[PDB]
């Protein structure tokens, strides 16, 4: 399957490709403003995702450092990013089908659209300024927007124990971003595409 990854934002980011045990394609790459990158992701992929990394360094061997999203410090990643991170999720040739999703559980770095390049299904898009309206207490110091989970490592925010429900919390990214998820157990927002769709993954689409 093809992802064709476009930096649509004014900065620089660092996109990431993962299933989380292992890099999809190259893993990563630097895009500047308005450069497309596409991948290649072996069909059947389970669990795979696509982030943004926001200001990083890295050395001539690939290793360093990012604000957010940062994946064991690896310009190419293995495995998942450090949040706050943006999500866009999926699930290919799943009995026939593929399933994609964005996903604010992790956080919110960098406005997405994740939309379908073939027939079939529609897109999914999370681009309000969750960063701007972002509650105080979630804020990252190093940038972008925390998840509860992540800043306070309750049971109800975390859905350790699978049961949970809405909290003030996960009603602000579904308020700004009500076609993404915004809690473990948030009514799916997941769409059916068909099996070996391809796609388009756009950062700062608006």
């Amino acid at each position: 399957a093809t992802f064709e990854i476009v930096n649509r934002c004014s900065y620089t980011v660092w996109a990431a490709a993962s299933k989380g045990d292992a890099a999809l394609d190259a893993g990563g790459r630097q895009l500047n403003s308005g450069e497309s990158w596409t991948i290649n992701v072996e069909p059947g992929t389970n669990g795979g995702k696509i982030w943004a990394r926001t200001d990083c360094y890295f050395d001539d061997s690939g290793s360093g450092i990012c604000k957010t999203g940062d994946c064991g410090g690896l310009l190419r990643c293995k495995r998942f990013g450090r949040p706050p991170t943006t999500l866009a999720e999926f699930s290919l040739n799943q009995y026939g089908k593929d399933y994609i999703d964005i996903s604010n559980i992790k956080g919110f770095n960098v406005p997405m659209n994740f939309s379908p390049t073939t027939r079939g299904c529609r897109g999914v898009r999370c681009a309000a300024d969750i960063v701007g309206q972002c509650p105080a207490k979630l804020k990252a110091p190093g940038g972008g927007c925390n998840d509860a989970c992540t800043v306070f490592q309750t049971s109800e925010y975390c859905c350790t124990t699978g049961k949970c429900g809405p909290t003030e919390y996960s009603r602000f990214f579904k308020r700004l971003c009500p076609d993404a998820f915004s809690y473990v157990l948030d009514k799916p927002t997941t769409v059916t595409c068909p099996g070996s769709s391809n796609y388009r993954v756009t950062f700062c689409p608006t």
